[PDB]
């Protein structure tokens, strides 16, 4: 009956094939899907055009935590549609307000920007803390260094391109926006060596590593970094955008540390998957240096985003998200380490916190698309970070069945790719 | 009641000035907005809070100009986010690759690249730029330069205020990045000039400024723009977030040029208001240099957004609405002239095509705030640009009787204004 329903009919595509064609002839040609056509999604489960079912262990990334089409979002998003969509920050509406609130207890800051995807959040931070660094700290006009880590992702805008150390991220993309000083991933001393710098306004980091390849620091890593920029009057930027909101088992991956970032980003589950929301929070006094004209964005701020959000950051604390993933989590990591460590040699590792989990194999010694095609053999869809790093991270919805199930599913395709190397 | 309405209850606003309160103490303070807490939308109509009508002549500046709740669009958007919304381009589904396939077929494209923001479509573009000018045009490393214009606008990005002309948008956001020849608007032989630059990558474009004014450039402007770019092999992106989709009273304000751009950028209306979807459309040997992992977006080309695009886009031309933009805007330009011009004198200019209209007023002769808000009792919400720019910008689904009463509310408020002068 809708458009793009009626459309397609027109199109007559039946099988997998006519859609990749289509996608081929048609998109641009900036991913390489895995081979699966999902028309539905529920819960921690999607179904191909043919009526497969298979669980979905990608979930947007820590997008979908909430699961696919979570009833009480669809509605939340469904009531607030049919009334209003867009104001623009230019004119007052009766939900933005309540929805910063919302966001400004539940994380305990004194003020939020809501910004529409996760780069947008990050480049938003950047400003602020180059604005403050030259406002507050008085450090010389256009001087302002950014530290950031080796692998770090933040999203794909020309200033995250200037700040990546991934190849097929910055190729060809320069020339690049001056200000970064990059060091290793939970180097604690490689940090205090960059603080030293008194033009440094910000140390920009995840509190594990997403698309790097779920690359958990070592104990201690953000409480140490932490006070060592408050010594330096150096703001904490924490990107929590694929590890917070419950996927590593607490509300925010810094609360593992004990950590409240001084600028805090959300994204991906603030939504729920619904549409694109995320956002900055900070303290007053740094986030006042955006003043009017100063910063903007025509979506950012919406009301129906803002109606969504709450939504969905209200089902993660009754759903007990965040007990959910801590519990199912070491459970998952407790059966591979013991039915794949030893009999499976070409494992490196089996790691995560919560239910961001990883295991990478050894590329040169297996081809890692044979365990991604297998795991899609046996129902569990996935897509690997940096060829190697197979990921797993469903919604947190996830049942202890269908968990059980699943993790019993992707052992024995892990075995099964092991005979077959036999 | 759903999360956001409980909490609201909760928090016993009653009054505007509750809401603008709620506003200072916890929202980021990045915008001044115009003291009006709306509460619903239908069409080219608002009500606050207390049930007060408005008519919307900003529409968020061309993103709504299907109205407010299209109900089209809404029951696109509910049936679709009931089956699936976000897969991710990392896996298939069965609604990206027919979406895009209908963009491509209507505006004339080979590749569509869907991203979510006005902003990541002109960082998407420059990327896209400056990557094919070093793998085809073989220009040396680091070396493309892009040229655009001063009082350009495409977001907020550092990239983009690096390119800016705007003292707010940049100041104190530095270091910039580099590689950005910043030449006047709506000037042939400055363009020609930096064109000489073998290193150029891309003239980068408004067919109309927006957020700079609505200015208006002379007739031929991007026709004789395009086949300078082709001279010289530099690639023409036209930036139509603003000015696409019908507003200008053509499905895009390129064609009144008949300019097919070598790289279009589509947003705002794109979803009539309900989601962000942007757009990047260019032909094949351009848009090929984005290979797998060189680009990449969370929510870029969700199955929801692009339904809803999908039906926006429909509605713009079963509706045809560039036919009555075209229609209204020059009946609004006709008698805001007619009844304006020559007996209030403080009107610099008053200009646009379709119903994308401004009234430039001269701010050492009058306070811009007083029309607005003028306007705003009068029942006519609206938010100027550069302080002095007046923005008519209403939906395009605007009813024949309500723009005539729209009409004549405008003529009143600038007239009341000058009696009050
Ligand atoms: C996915 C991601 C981003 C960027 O989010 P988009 O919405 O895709 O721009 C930023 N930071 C981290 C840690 C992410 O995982
Ligand atoms: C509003 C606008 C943009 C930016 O779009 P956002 O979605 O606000 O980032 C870019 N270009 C033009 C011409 C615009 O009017």
């Amino acid at each position: 009956k809708t458009n793009i329903e009626a459309y397609r009919d027109g199109l007559k595509l039946k099988t997998e094939e006519d859609f990749f064609a289509c996608d081929r002839q048609y998109v641009c040609q900036n991913y390489a899907p895995v081979p699966v056509v999902i028309s539905k999604g529920k819960g921690a489960r999607v179904w191909d055009i043919n009526g497969n079912e298979y669980y979905d262990f990608l979930a947007g990334v820590s997008s979908l935590s909430q699961g696919h089409c979570h009833p009480r979002v669809i509605a939340a998003l469904c009531r607030q549609a049919e009334r209003l969509t867009l104001t623009l920050r230019a004119f007052g509406n009766d939900v933005t307000g309540p929805a910063c609130r919302f966001m400004a207890e539940m994380f305990g800051y004194d003020r939020v920007l809501l910004m529409n995807t996760g780069a947008e959040a990050g480049e938003s931070a950047l400003k602020i803390a180059r604005k403050w660094a030259y406002e507050v700290k008085e450090i010389p006009p256009d001087s302002a260094k950014v530290i950031l880590c080796n692998n770090n992702y933040w999203g794909r805008t020309i200033t995250a391109c200037s700040s990546s150390t991934t190849f097929d991220c910055y190729n060809n993309f320069g020339p690049f926006t001056p200000g970064f000083e990059l060091i290793d991933y939970d180097d604690v001393g490689a940090l205090e060596e960059a603080l030293k710098d008194p033009n440094v306004a910000a140390f920009f980091v995840e509190p594990i590593q997403g698309e790097g390849g779920v690359n958990v620091p070592k104990p201690g890593y953000l409480k140490r970094a932490h006070e060592l920029c408050r010594s330096k009057n150096v703001l904490l930027i924490v990107d929590e955008i694929q590890t917070g909101l419950c996927r590593t088992g607490r509300l925010l991956a810094a609360d593992h540390d004990e950590v409240h970032p001084d600028i805090l980003l959300l994204g991906k589950s603030l939504s729920a998957g619904v549409v694109p929301i995320s956002a900055v929070m900070g303290r007053a006094d740094v986030m006042d240096v955006l003043k009017p004209g100063t910063h903007g964005s025509t979506f950012g701020g919406n009301p129906l985003a803002c109606a969504v959000a709450v939504e969905a950051l209200t089902v993660l604390k009754d759903e007990k998200l965040a007990d959910r993933a801590e519990r199912l989590g070491a459970q998952f990591r407790d059966c591979l380490r013991r039915e794949l460590y030893g009999k499976v040699p070409w494992i490196k590792e089996i790691r995560g916190r919560g239910l961001l989990n990883a295991v990478e194999v050894d590329s040169d010694a297996i081809d890692p698309n044979d365990v991604v095609m297998k795991l899609k053999e046996n129902g569990i869809l996935s897509k690997p970070t940096r060829g190697r790093v197979m990921r797993f991270i469903p919604p947190l919805v996830i049942t202890d069945e269908e968990h059980r199930d699943a993790t019993t599913r992707i052992i024995k395709s892990f075995l099964a790719v092991e005979e077959e190397r036999k």
